[PDB]
């Protein structure tokens, strides 16, 4: 009965048939056979997008001429899309002929999936339910999606932690060897709460809220004991399942004491890290800081290839900053690509290293970012 | 004599990649690769090397002291491309290695003996001729494309490059298509072939299109057993052949035409590129139903769907199309083929050739009468 027929401004279309590909992406590859729902109704179309893990829903004013509803491939209709040069393109549902894509000289014919076979999103009740910023909801997850553990047998440490502490929302992640820990302060006291969001999902929400169209407006989201949801400015629904697992006490993780205090431009340290660790090797990824109120070296060794050392001299100089306020030398080793995932998460000029014996972690903090904290484990050197 | 040089960084990286790239392999690790350095007469020479080619780079450094040392190929790649300093220090130290030295850094890299690092080869040419680096690029870019990808089609497996009359030529084919592409020389050489493989053509090619030589020339030597190149004076290229015999191929080229396309070559990529893309591996395949009035461009994909793109007939230049038979022809191709050759040639139209739908196309452009296309069609 109800065919649909629409017309809709390319680049619109190309930008949700991204977000819509992207979330069933298993590899850097859609799945063949990954279908995408199109709605047409009330000046919208819905477009859903779903595999065991997520589910997506996106809605994009469009002009409706007919209500109706379709499923075609995903990868299919991104192809095409991407492909057409028009500034507008027609859909319409022409039945057994397929899914109609028209532009001025082209016509492309989809066979269709039918939506009897669609699933719908899923429902949730939600133990926690708030909004925030997407300014702030993108900050806590590239503040610590990079430390989630790879590891797919660690199933607990797979994703980040997703928690209410009092009046702030936090996420923490951990991989075993560090921490990365960022929150926001909530206005309303809400039933404390936490989750493990699966990495994959984490990387998804982050990319829709950080879509110039949300960045400036807020997020909504939902908790259960097994799903959470993500209403992104209003038109934009994620919803996830949940990584079964119980995410480590972090608490005694964070170093309370610190003997020394390294204060460094932030830039200049991780081009420094990143150039001595070239010459390590897989076996020993591992970067020397030797510390002194004078100097740091940074340097490495690479069985069998080489060795290597940087050498960077105090300096007040916001460009070239280097302070380290103790008498007593420390020489502190570390895996480069901890430091320089840390280094990379936050914009700062500076950044803080807060630490104590040689055996001990580091305690990383970056000035005018107070909500964020990173820990990071030495490694013998 | 122990190497110590300085050099600017950019110039260095620019030599690494060249020998960074030259020496890829299947299933051999970029971690093998060893670089011989040598400091000799105002200049630092590159030696790169595997089982099939030879790359000798010179560029100019101020040479402290004279020497050779051999080093690992990617770590001295990937440590230069991060140094900021506008110049380098490079010194061997002996037994603590080479030594590279910016601003308040060092690197120290360990060596290889250079004994063992192996020499250039020589060759004994039968044909040495000299064609700019601009010509030889483009008969490279029109030929690369269309060489047969079996291994086992050895005399297929390359680029023929071959000297007839006063030409010299690049031909490919790969059974279902044939490209060739020429240039006139200004001297009489002896007639001389050779097959050059893919790799290797592919290297030369970068080489040739540096910003550095495009605009130069390329000394080229033919022998029964390798070909070298001489890019621009100071970078040198031996290359073994692909041991086969190239197809006698002239008589493929169609000599009568029964119609005749003419269209502007970007549309009509376009268009066979977006038609393209609901087919499926196992019948990759563009229908071209031509008319005076239109040309339709359509495609299917089993369980896909299928697609239609049509081209009215125009005289104007961004969208021209002219077919000259009062006779309706639906022919298939494979679209790649089609693209292949359209994405080779930059000009603004492009003409082609029918007969039957059963034999080939016949694909020139008029902005480039040395250079020939001929594509077998698919059934659609």
């Amino acid at each position: 009965h109800h065919m649909l027929k629409l017309i809709v401004e390319t680049k619109t279309l190309v930008q949700s048939l991204g977000f819509a590909s992207s979330v069933v992406e298993k590899r850097n590859v859609i799945p063949e056979y990954a279908n995408i729902k199109l709605s047409a109704k009330d000046g919208n179309l819905e477009l859903s997008s779903t595999n065991m893990d997520l589910y997506l829903s996106q809605k994009i004013a469009v002009q409706v001429v007919s209500e109706g509803e379709c499923t075609v491939s995903t990868k299919t209709l991104n192809d095409i899309v991407r492909k057409l040069p028009d500034s507008e393109l027609t859909l319409t549902d022409l039945g057994t002929t397929g899914l109609e894509i028209k532009g001025k000289n082209c016509k492309f014919n989809l066979f269709t999936l039918p939506v009897s076979s669609f699933p719908a999103m899923d429902s949730i009740n939600p133990e926690a339910s708030f909004k925030i910023s997407c300014t702030d909801f993108a900050k806590i997850i590239e503040s610590t999606k990079f430390s989630i553990s790879l590891d797919e047998t660690r199933y607990n440490l797979n994703g980040v932690y997703l928690h209410i502490k009092d009046k702030e929302f936090c996420s923490a992640s951990t991989d075993g060897h560090r921490l990365s820990i960022s929150w926001v302060t909530l206005e309303k006291q809400i039933k404390n709460f936490g989750v493990i969001l699966p990495q994959k999902s984490a990387e998804e929400i982050l990319k829709i809220v950080k879509d110039p169209k949300n960045i400036n407006e807020d997020i909504e989201i939902l908790l259960s004991s097994n799903k959470i949801k993500f209403i992104c400015n209003e038109n934009t629904s994620m919803l996830s399942k949940l990584i079964d697992g119980t995410f480590p006490d972090y608490s005694t993780f964070i170093p309370e004491s610190s003997s020394s205090k390294l204060v460094i431009n932030r830039k200049m340290f991780a081009d420094s890290i990143e150039r001595i660790a070239i010459i390590t090797v897989e076996k020993f990824r591992a970067v020397k800081l030797s510390l002194s109120r004078e100097t740091l070296e940074i340097s490495a060794v690479g069985e069998a290839r080489g060795n290597a050392k940087e050498v960077i001299n105090s300096s007040q100089d916001k460009e070239s900053f280097y302070e380290y306020n103790s008498d007593e030398s420390l020489a502190i080793g570390f895996n480069p690509q901890y430091l320089e995932d840390v280094l990379k998460a936050v914009k700062s000029d500076v950044v803080e290293l807060y630490f104590s014996d040689v055996s001990a972690p580091v305690l990383i903090k970056f000035p005018e970012n107070p909500k964020d904290i990173f820990v990071v484990m030495p490694v013998k050197v």
